[PDB]
């Protein structure tokens, strides 16, 4: 295929908390559809359950609103209500630590799930490998 087959370790039993290293924003997904990430643990629309559709393939959802994760056609992370081809990501280990999420759908253009320092999401286009915007830990909830 277009990407590497390192696989991070860990699994999908219980539901798990995005963090990302770069600004410390855990991934969120909110009621109305829109994603950034925020540093309040507290926040119940930081709750995901993943889920693996084929081996490295996942599903991203929320656990408070059944919403999935996924990426549109312009590179945007949106909150969708039912499954469809933007919501499959290849979860990968990434510098042989961290947990990095490829769109499945752009896989060969090598849009990532990532956020900026200041929480917001970053585009598709825009992420690239070797960015710290990129490069997430599963924690407990």
């Amino acid at each position: 295929h277009h990407h590497h087959f390192n696989l991070p370790p860990g699994n999908y039993k219980k539901p798990k908390l995005l963090y990302c290293s770069n600004g410390g924003h855990f991934l969120r997904i909110a009621p109305d559809g829109t994603v950034d990430g925020t540093r309040d643990r507290s926040d119940q629309h930081i709750q995901l359950q993943l889920s693996a559709e084929s081996v490295g393939e996942v599903y991203i959802k929320s656990t408070e609103t059944g919403q999935y994760l996924a990426m549109d056609t312009d590179g945007l992370l949106y909150g969708s209500q039912t499954p469809n081809e933007e919501c499959l990501f290849l979860e990968r280990l990434e510098e042989n630590h961290y947990n990095t999420y490829i769109s499945k759908k752009h896989a060969e253009k090598n849009w990532f799930v990532g956020l900026k320092k200041n929480g917001s999401c970053k585009r598709g286009p825009r992420t690239h490998y070797g960015q710290k915007a990129i490069l997430f830990l599963p924690l407990p909830v």
